[PDB]
């Protein structure tokens, strides 16, 4: 059936799952913008080495396709650890143009707030979305296999559930392109990091290939951490994309080889 992120009207893909429908979230393709080379062409990353005032006219066009001004977005660091902050109207525009102004040290971002566009860069690993649609809650976390080890899907449940006093039932989730088993081996210090994050029964979201060597998948390995939090199974949507195979539509630090731009991963509420 179909993907739960579809292409829109330009170069962006929305989250097409139901619970998301009162927000702005999605991820960009990487077509569109003004980036050359290895960055072809709307690359949304400042920090990768690619011409900034390429990627802030990139940023430009989305807001634009978005009715979602650049002044009021925020970025974090994003230093593949797992901690999160929660953001509000003052910390609008941090990390927007200016790499070095982004929220430091974190890899995720949540906010109770109207007209703060949470945004967050990928190429591969793994963006995850969350929203409370009663408490107006939205959030995004970055999860790579350190950040997944590091269970910053289960500290964003955590957070809401004992810093905002929202209920895991009333969460749902998005996990959006990234890349799958398909494309993503890796050895056994990978996989042994990620083993005390699960259930002590759970199935695991690995499948060794030849000895030592592992088809990873990193979608799965979130879901799996979810729903031991306590978010229920019916309310996790999962894409099937796959960054590295899905060439047409975006970048892949892996396909690539390590020198590529980013795609922009964001969730926010339009303030009246
Ligand atoms: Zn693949």
């Amino acid at each position: 059936m179909p993907d739960i992120f579809q292409q829109e009207a330009r170069g962006w893909l929305r989250c097409g799952a139901p619970p998301f429908a009162g927000a702005v979230a999605g991820l960009t393709t990487k077509h569109g913008g003004e980036s050359k080379g290895p960055f072809a062409s709307l690359n949304m990353g400042l920090h990768v080495g690619d011409d900034r005032t390429d990627v802030v006219n990139n940023r430009r066009r989305l807001a634009e396709w978005l009715a979602f001004p650049l002044e009021r977005w925020v970025c974090c660091e994003q230093v593949h650890g797992a901690d999160i902050q929660k953001v509000t109207k003052s910390d609008r525009g941090n990390g927007a143009q200016d790499f070095a102004t982004a929220v430091p040290g974190v890899d995720g971002l949540y906010t109770d707030e109207a007209g703060v566009l949470l945004a967050l860069c990928f190429a591969d690993c793994v963006p995850i979305y969350f929203v409370a649609p009663s408490a107006g809650l939205v959030g995004l976390a970055h999860a790579g296999w350190r950040g997944t080890a590091g269970g910053i899907a289960g500290h964003m449940v955590w957070l809401w559930q004992t810093r905002e006093h929202i209920a895991p039932s009333d969460i749902y989730v998005a996990i959006g392109p990234a890349i799958g088993p398909c494309c993503y081996t890796v050895d056994d210090r990978v996989v042994d990091s990620l083993r005390p994050t699960l259930p002590p029964e759970s199935p695991l979201p690995w499948r060794e290939t030849s000895p030592g060597q592992y088809a990873l998948d990193l979608k799965e390995a979130n879901r799996l951490q979810l729903l031991a939090a306590g978010v229920p199974n019916s309310h996790i949507y999962v894409s099937e994309r796959c960054t590295s195979c899905e060439e047409a539509l975006f970048f892949s630090h892996r396909r690539d080889r390590g020198t590529t731009g980013r795609m922009l991963a964001f969730i926010g509420r339009r303030e009246e």
